[PDB]
């Protein structure tokens, strides 16, 4: 009751639903609020998309430097990086950086095609032990965030657990893990979310998502505090059936409550 209460109040003022899961990888302590409920992934799937690309780079030499030629037909709104390199194309690594750090939509669709679609990414997440994640559609359709629709959703706990496995754990080898960590560390889209909740001399890598309904948005992150083990956490919202401030505030409560 007591730990739930500040989250329940934040949710009440916000008007919709919030879900939080945070793990201290040193002590094993956790903070949980609606952590097993489903929320739309929105663009936050693009982080796991990059990790799946990296997994394939353990088995296919040269994958990351492979150029992908694409034309104008592959572009969709919010593709700031892939619209600039239309003449030269981009490599798999370049598309992955663009998808993680700018949430580039065309880059995300191109990488999904490479992995065999939403079904292929979902299969990768199953292979690391995530039985909750599901991606069903492409950009932009996956952003619809229809209340009660399980398509293109996961839970805060499953997101955090998979993020931990892929950045700190055993689901990727060190060179791939370090590349994923570096892409998350350089993200440009998260400066009002979990990053707004952390002390300044701590380091953060994160991936955001923002869906097609105001009030449906999210962020997950690995946080490296000074002098203690990393923290992994995820904060997701669903519009009532503003968002950035709520995500930051929930992240603050998590870091403050966490053992
Ligand atoms: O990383 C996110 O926080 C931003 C990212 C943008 C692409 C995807 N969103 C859409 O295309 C609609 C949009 C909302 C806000 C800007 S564009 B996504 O779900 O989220
Ligand atoms: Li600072
Ligand atoms: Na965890
Ligand atoms: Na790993």
């Amino acid at each position: 009751n007591l730990v739930a209460e500040p989250f329940a109040k934040l949710e009440q003022d916000f008007g919709g639903s919030i879900g939080v899961y945070a793990m201290d990888t040193g002590s094993g302590a956790t903070v949980s609020y609606r952590a097993e409920e489903r929320f739309p992934l929105c663009s936050s799937f693009k982080g796991f998309l990059a990790a799946a690309v990296l997994a394939r780079s353990q088995q296919q030499a040269g994958l990351l430097d492979t150029p992908i030629r694409y034309g104008k037909n592959a572009l969709v709104p919010w593709s700031p990086i892939s619209e600039k390199y239309l003449t030269t194309g981009m490599t798999v690594a370049e598309l992955s950086a663009a998808a993680v750090q700018y949430s580039d939509n065309a880059a995300a669709n191109l990488l999904l095609k490479e992995l065999g679609g939403p079904a292929g990414l979902t299969a990768f997440m199953r292979s690391i032990g995530d039985t909750t994640f599901r991606l069903d559609r492409w950009e932009l359709e996956l952003n619809s965030a229809i209340p009660g629709d399980a398509r293109d959703t996961s839970s805060p706990r499953a997101v955090t657990e998979s993020l931990q496995k892929l950045t700190l754990g055993s689901a990727l080898a060190a060179p791939q893990r370090q590349q994923f960590v570096d892409w998350l560390k350089g993200n440009t889209t998260g400066n009002h979310r979990i990053r707004a909740a952390v002390p300044a001399d701590w380091a953060v890598g994160d991936k955001t998502g923002t869906c097609g309904v105001y009030g449906t948005a999210n962020d997950y992150a690995v946080v490296w505090p000074t002098g203690r083990a990393p923290i992994v956490l995820a904060v997701y919202t669903r519009a009532p059936n503003h968002s950035e401030a709520v995500i930051a505030a929930a992240a603050r409560l998590a870091l403050e409550g966490l053992g």
